């Protein structure tokens, strides 16, 4: 082929082995996930998209995997993020206290991977997978992240933090998974405050990005859900991580 069926890159090479290895490694490191049989996890993950039309995936398809990956996360220590993933992960690697979705078994298994199957066969499609925009939104990858990002937001309580990319354009994007899914699934009964950390890109002396229109929009949406909103600039993310690693002393 010089064309391919779909517009998205195909399944990550060695997907089955990669996911199984990830599950082993995670369940070795994290003692609460020792009950988990990694073969059963693979089977459930496979069951969600194998032999299914990769534009006809449902949240229901992933329910066997979700059940097997059931995991308690400290509800008051949740860090969400939008667009910008690397700082969030670097932060939680020191601040081994806050947790992102990719710090959970399910997020860890799928992070940075792509997968899809075929309606007519049980073959994994290593050649192309649906693009969310060009092909269909009900594809195996997009559905998985929608389902898991939802459930992770529903687990949160107290003060929930979100890192946003202040170099973007839409610092808060209503169309992102954070904006379209997570914001609307925080539980107002349990969540007291959403606090945004607006992460600056380059910049000499920079603007208070907590005044950005899309930030005000986020404030409005959140406040109308009866959840308080707070915002902080992180003007130099590199000084920020240095202070997380070595608090006190220095220009912290
Ligand atoms: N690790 C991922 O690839 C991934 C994908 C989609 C959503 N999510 C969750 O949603 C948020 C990020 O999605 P957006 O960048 O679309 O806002 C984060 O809270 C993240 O945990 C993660």
């Amino acid at each position: 082929r010089w064309r391919q069926t779909w517009s998205g890159p195909g399944t990550t090479k060695r997907f089955p082995e990669t996911v199984l290895a990830r599950c082993v490694k995670y369940t070795e490191i994290h003692p609460e996930m020792r009950h988990v049989d990694c073969q059963s996890v693979w089977d459930a993950f496979k069951g969600a998209f194998i032999s299914k039309h990769p534009c006809d995936i449902t949240e229901e398809d992933y329910q066997p995997l979700m059940k097997l990956g059931t995991q308690t996360v400290p509800c008051n220590k949740i860090l969400l993020w939008s667009r910008i993933k690397d700082l969030a992960h670097q932060f939680t690697q020191v601040q081994r206290d806050m947790f992102t979705l990719e710090d959970t078994l399910l997020g860890y298994l799928a992070d940075d991977l792509t997968w899809c199957g075929e309606f007519a066969t049980s073959k994994i499609n290593y050649q192309s997978c649906p693009d969310w925009r060009k092909d269909c939104s009900n594809n195996p990858v997009s559905v998985f992240w929608k389902t898991v990002s939802r459930r992770f937001a529903e687990a949160a309580c107290d003060v929930v933090h979100v890192m946003l990319d202040g170099s973007r354009s839409k610092i808060f994007d209503k169309d992102s998974t954070f904006g379209s899914v997570q914001v609307h699934n925080l539980q107002p009964e349990k969540v007291q405050t959403l606090e945004a950390w607006v992460i600056h890109g380059g910049r000499e002396d920079s603007r208070d990005l907590c005044q950005d229109p899309t930030i005000k929009e986020l404030e409005s949406i959140i406040s109308k859900r009866n959840i308080q909103f707070s915002c902080k600039n992180i003007y130099r993310p590199d000084k920020f991580l240095q202070c997380v690693k070595n608090p006190e002393d220095s220009s912290c």
